[PDB]
């Protein structure tokens, strides 16, 4: 907390207005945290501290920065609980926890660096233009070189979502009678780095997976499959997935963080294509930010979904669609939803061909 | 909360890393809230809803916006608890609470609009350049256009601070029937002085600020009914001519703009302007020399220092540094008082 709420006591109209103003101000200054964290990334702070903890003066020397400003930046990161700081008689030493090392450094499996760079290069300028997008809207009538360049960074920056999602999905798949000793096949449409598929392949040693994405992303996905030891059972088909050629006979077709990019018309097209690629008894899994039609921020997942929709508007995307809309798309594809599972920031919808 | 933490439990190394990643992501997406709130201001959303609650389609018609994007924006504001939304059979209606109407609309006493505009015009672009400022530093050897907006946008800090200060002044034997005089150095809208004048009906106050801000301050004094006891002296307060004989000299949100050398100069000038038994009050973001984020005020002070670096400002100074400045001016601190986001230091001439 950045406001001592115990000092905002009172129940007059003025008291309540002043208290609200402090709370709104605290919300507004949430701007500062990404600015500090992303500046630290740009300067190399996290990689430097992971290699060798140091005081602000040493870090400023190593990173060719101003010593006073570096101390301010590091103490702000400490105040955000992003880095740790030990105080001795000699002085201070800043360092990263093992968890932060894994999240903040380039090149790790769960690195947020891709999210830092998406913010720096794309989201920060776009958010400043949000009013203009709300004024003018967007039209409904593959990713171009711009969006592909953006995804090149972003896909690695959202790897951290995958493990809880795959653990939940895998538990349901096992409980539904799907064995890791079966030679099942998975299709991962718009696979990004392929982490969802690749974690499934680690969980189910006899399965194989095919990921669809554009060429530059498919390259990243194959490299990560090798890093995860599943290279022999993971393959990519590079190109625009609207050009068909998905293969057939899949026991699982996965759409993670894909449907919110679509229009209703394109969503129905994708769902029907998935249904045509299913093996007997195959399943479609949708992982996305989904909210009830009442659009109430009841749960963390609902609240995030409503905020994420603003992010989609910010970059000219689709929407946080409702459960009811996904139901219509399942029906249009001859599928019926069999399960809805909560995950930390998403829902999983599982569907099979209607009986 | 935007993350269902009950679904990130576990104590393996991987479990802990993935949980931290979700928590860091949640921190990063704090960017979205000012963007949504400030876009809504730019579009006229808050003023429109305060006048007449409406569904998203009606508001889109009234504000000449896209209906789908307006619904997204309004539901995001609802998710942030900035606006309220009622669901009937007819449909939805968005509206503002009385508290929000006072905070979000232009022209109210506690309006955050000046903070919205400071962000839009100044802070947003600057924060994107923070790495360059850290690389290159700042020296010790536009802002007026900015302050014209920002000073009204920080009025909301004043009432809790003045209530705390006034309580201490009364407990220290200062009467509202005394013809005491206050100097408010860099007074901004003058709200601190003006609230003191309401609390202490026989006091008078002089605010120092640049001409355009002094104009705002005199207009607000009239709005608060204290016009006969509040006056401004317009100009650069480094050019002297502060007057003398003040029972209270107030520096609110001023010292963090200074260098150590300029801070000592200001403190000494205040001391020379004090009546016998006069007090200096410093209201600022102040932290212990250990710079530990123990309390909300300490944590905010450390983050505010980054905001100062962002705009090429001073620092969140330490209690120990203010003590040195008091000593250099022949003053001694007699009290430290916490407020929601600041500390008040009170000092008198040392005996
Ligand atoms: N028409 C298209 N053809 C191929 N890939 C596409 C595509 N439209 C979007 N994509 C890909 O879909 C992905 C969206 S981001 C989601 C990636 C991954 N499923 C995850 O959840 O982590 C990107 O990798 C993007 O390149
Ligand atoms: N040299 C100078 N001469 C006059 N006013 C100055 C000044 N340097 C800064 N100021 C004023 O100091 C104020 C800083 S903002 C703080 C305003 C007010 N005390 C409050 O706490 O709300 C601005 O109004 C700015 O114009």
């Amino acid at each position: 907390s950045l406001v001592d709420e115990s000092l905002l006591v009172g129940v007059t109209d003025e008291d309540r207005a002043v208290r609200s103003a402090h709370q709104f101000y605290e919300r507004l200054i949430g701007l500062w945290a990404p600015a500090v964290m992303e500046a630290a990334h740009e300067l190399g702070v996290f990689a430097a501290l992971a290699e060798a903890p140091a005081d602000s003066g040493e870090l400023a020397r190593r990173l060719d920065c101003d010593a006073r400003a570096m101390r301010v930046l590091l103490d702000a990161l400490y105040a955000y609980d992003v880095i740790d700081r030990i105080h001795d008689t000699n002085g201070f030493r800043y360092l990263l926890s093992a968890e932060a090392r894994e999240c903040l450094l380039p090149g790790t499996l769960f690195s947020l660096v891709g999210k830092f760079m998406h913010d720096i290069n794309v989201a920060w300028p776009a958010w400043r233009n949000l009013a203009e997008v709300v004024r003018h809207g967007a039209r409904d009538t593959s990713p171009n070189g711009i969006a592909q360049e953006d995804y090149e960074s972003l896909v690695g920056g959202i790897n951290f979502w995958a493990p809880p999602i795959v653990t939940t999905l895998s538990r349901k798949l096992r409980a539904s009678g799907r064995s890791g000793d079966a030679t099942a096949s998975v299709l991962d449409v718009g696979c990004g780095t392929g982490l969802y598929s690749q974690l499934l392949l680690r969980e189910f040693p006899r399965w194989t997976a095919t990921g669809l994405d554009v060429e530059r992303i498919a390259t990243l996905a194959n490299a990560q499959a090798l890093r995860l030891g599943v290279e022999e059972r993971f393959a990519t088909r590079a190109g625009d997935f609207w050009r068909g050629g998905w293969g057939t006979g899949y026991d699982l077709v996965l759409f993670a963080n894909i449907f919110h990019l679509q229009t209703p018309a394109s969503a129905v097209r994708l769902m029907r294509h998935a249904a045509a690629c299913l093996a007997p008894d195959g399943l479609v899994a949708v992982v996305d930010q989904i909210v009830d039609a009442d659009r109430e921020p009841k749960t963390p997942q609902d609240r995030f979904a409503l905020l994420f929709a603003a992010s989609m508007t910010n970059t000219g995307g689709g929407d946080a669609y409702t459960f009811q809309e996904y139901e219509e798309w399942f029906t249009a594809a001859g599928l019926q939803r069999i399960e809805t599972l909560d995950t930390p920031m998403h829902r999983i919808l599982l569907a099979r061909r209607a009986t």
